[PDB]
């Protein structure tokens, strides 16, 4: 089920999954329906979920990884779709074998990939450089 805030935005969560604490390489994935499109893993929050819980669940489901949840990068508001997405960072500790594709990308290459594939997700990684 979907959940909304009092301003009518759909609540979502997403996560930049990093290979290490360096935050140099991020895991991108592609979905089942659009396998040639790289995206950052994320999705809708469920009704009684906290944003970090959603984030952790989404990376397990859409990326097949587990790790240590880090800071809230920010809340990204997509006015074209009326989304508000809590984007976290996470340090990957386990890659679940037998889990669609998933690849490590240096952040700069990830931004270039996403600028074509999914511009909104590119903004997530740009926020790392922004500060």
């Amino acid at each position: 089920t979907r959940t909304y805030d009092r301003e009518g935005f759909k609540k979502r969560a997403a996560c930049l999954c990093f290979r290490s604490e360096q935050e140099d390489e991020v895991l991108l994935v592609s979905s089942s329906r659009y396998p040639d499109q790289w995206i950052v893993p994320g999705g809708g929050m469920e009704p009684e979920e906290e944003p970090g819980g959603a984030a952790v669940r989404e990376v397990y489901e859409e990326a097949g990884v587990k790790g240590k949840l880090g800071r809230l990068l920010g809340i990204f508001e997509n006015q074209d779709r009326k989304h508000r997405t809590y984007v976290y960072v996470l340090t990957v500790t386990e890659i679940l074998e037998d889990w669609r594709k998933r690849e490590w990308f240096k952040v700069e290459d990830a931004i270039k990939v996403l600028q074509c594939h999914k511009p909104v997700h590119a903004e997530y990684l740009e926020k790392l450089k922004l500060g």
